[PDB]
RNA sequence: UGCGUG
RNA sequence: UGCGUG
């Protein structure tokens, strides 16, 4: 939710392609809770995975 | 170690193919805290998968 | 090395 | 669904 929020405007602001690890830098929570969302989000079209571990609007 | 000595106990007395979650009964520890133990004692031709997740002395 | 796993 | 990941 809050965090779900924090993804969008971190990928958003970023505009490309983002590691996994950029995000746990920005979204300050682990890589396994950023995952949840982000296959979440996934799942839902709202973000898209254009490499292994990497992860952009879309 | 004693963890090591408990997974090598288990599938011994068992003598056939063990499932992880099977293990998890009998040594009271979480399936990372196996796995760990048992890819290591996999390297060390101790034990054998001769199946997904699932394990044997070999 | 991808790991999100329930 | 394999997950051991450092």
């Amino acid at each position: 939710d809050n965090l779900e929020q924090k993804i969008l405007q971190v990928l958003s602001d970023d505009g490309g392609p983002v590691k996994i690890g950029q995000l746990v830098k920005k979204c300050q929570v682990p890589k396994k809770t950023l995952n949840q969302v982000l296959y979440r989000l996934k799942k839902e079209d709202r973000v898209s995975s254009p490499e292994p571990a990497t992860w952009s609007i879309g």
